[PDB]
């Protein structure tokens, strides 16, 4: 019973958080095995940030300039290298709390949990989605850079995001753990406007299936539609076009509820065209798009 | 930048989760020091649940009937006792992962994080509020009983909730860690309807302050009100009456934003009377009441 915006248990990630200081800048690092991963802008001063030449800035840095602290103990830095927009600090000690892990570059529409950190210490955990415009709508303040996004499959943590910056519009941009930004964003204090933040249609349908499973059914109607007819409505409302891959991914939810994907699309079509009329769905007065079909199945089945 | 429904990092609690089995029932336990805490209905069969006599059922149970497993290793049970609606299983080993902790009985309107577990394994973490009718709107399936609610102050975990049951209305009831239910609920499969779920007014105002801090200001108006005038509106909309204690608790948010509490009440009054007119606040189309004034300050300052 019930449906919540649920994050993964953060323990395995908390054991990887460290504090990295270079000069006067302190941010978060991720310690996995004998490597600490952190945003390369840790080497920048506020003045450098307008147009930084990271290769030139990094020349003036030695291993001893990178202060890495895990809890209250200091890690010895024996190597440093820049991989895209991340720094990799080789330390002399493997993290004893290193979980089984992978680095994954997620697709827009996919969700993940963020462990927001400051000075290497966890402050909280929440669930995010990579927006179709490659931004994330997070909760981060100065000092949160280096906080990571991740998913967990039983005992394996798949790291997918590392926080780097806030855009002037209050949305967030970052990289995968290879240091490549999601989207066109660059790690410099410059005019970087975000593209259209469209709604993740397959996720809204998954959340509608979750609502039916949990008893909220008022929005079910007597109608059906086609992918092409639905997509005309989706375009008008800045929803992502629905494909047969999306319909296929909703198959288990359609099978569990007995509601054909195209019938659910027709409920969504009427919801887009007529609104909620002051009503709610799973305690929300808008269509929620940050639950994937996998999230709905996981939460509705209790995968640990 | 940004505002999210954030849970505490769950690591300290994950290290306390164990599986408790008695006969054919398996649920979650909380292992702190040499004691495992779990819902006493672990001793019940589905038939017992209609009208169980826990004292009589517990007579037929010995220490060896309580199977306690921490990960893949078995704990030896050397004692058992019933305290209200919880069982306390004394084990021969102190939990080496026991964090600094307290047991607290929270007040309605207060928030906490839940680590949903199944078979002693964490599935996810989310933020809840104890509703004014003493229910929680969680996400729990069969096997989740014994999952706990908690708050964290730096290194101290204050446990406040232990999940016991789902009401026929899909809302959740449970106990504090002394086994006393929140509200009038009893641990038996019987007609237990919930009272009026009123809105936590002080929390909605705190969330309105969070919105102003984060840039969402469209709802600020040219009006003010009084506590008595505001409370006439609050009664009409099933909002909790606002007191001077609530105004005092909003003091830091009022000081940070420069918006007097009664002016914010007048914005809330107009929002209640006229609705959002298709607009959103912090990505929500309804007034959010599961952020306390302390939560807003914590999130907006980055307390770790
Ligand atoms: C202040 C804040 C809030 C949330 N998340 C991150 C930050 N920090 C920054 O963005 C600092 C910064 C400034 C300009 C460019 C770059 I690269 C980094
Ligand atoms: C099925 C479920 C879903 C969510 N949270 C908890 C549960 N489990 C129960 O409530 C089992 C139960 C039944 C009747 C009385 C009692 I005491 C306990």
């Amino acid at each position: 019973s019930g449906f919540r915006k649920m994050a993964f248990p953060s323990g395995k990630v908390e054991g990887c958080m460290v504090q990295v200081t270079c000069g006067t800048t302190t941010l978060n690092g991720l310690w996995l095995d004998d490597v600490v991963y952190c945003p390369r802008h840790v080497i920048c001063t506020s003045e450098d940030m307008l147009n930084p030449n990271y290769e030139d800035l990094l020349i003036r840095k030695s291993n001893h300039n990178f202060l890495v602290q895990a809890g209250n103990v200091q890690l010895r830095v024996i190597g440093h290298s820049m991989q895209n927009c991340v720094l990799k600090l080789k330390v002399d000690t493997a993290n004893p709390k290193t979980p089984k892990y992978k680095f994954v570059r997620i697709q827009p529409g996919q969700t993940f949990s963020v462990l927001a950190c400051y000075n290497g210490s966890p402050s909280g955990v929440y669930q995010c989605a990579m927006r179709p415009n490659f931004t994330i709508k997070g909760s981060f303040l100065n000092g949160s850079c280096g906080s990571v996004g991740f998913n967990i499959d039983y005992d394996c943590v798949s790291f997918c995001y590392m926080h780097h910056m806030e855009l002037p519009t209050g949305v967030h941009a970052g990289t995968d753990l290879e240091g490549n930004f999601y989207g066109p964003f660059v790690d410099r204090q410059t005019a970087q406007a975000a593209g259209t933040d469209t709604t993740i249609t397959v996720n809204v349908l998954a959340w509608l299936y979750a609502a039916v499973i949990n008893g909220d059914r008022w929005f079910l109607n007597r109608f059906t539609t086609t992918l092409n007819d639905f997509n005309l409505v989706a375009m008008k409302y800045n929803y992502e076009p629905l494909t047969q891959d999306h319909v296929d991914i909703l198959g288990p939810l359609s099978a569990q509820t007995g509601i054909a994907v195209l019938d659910m699309c027709a409920s969504l079509k009427e919801l887009l065209q007529n609104g909620m009329n002051g009503r709610t769905i799973l305690g929300s007065a808008l269509l929620e798009d940050e639950f994937t079909p996998f999230d709905v199945v996981r939460q509705c089945s209790g995968v640990t």
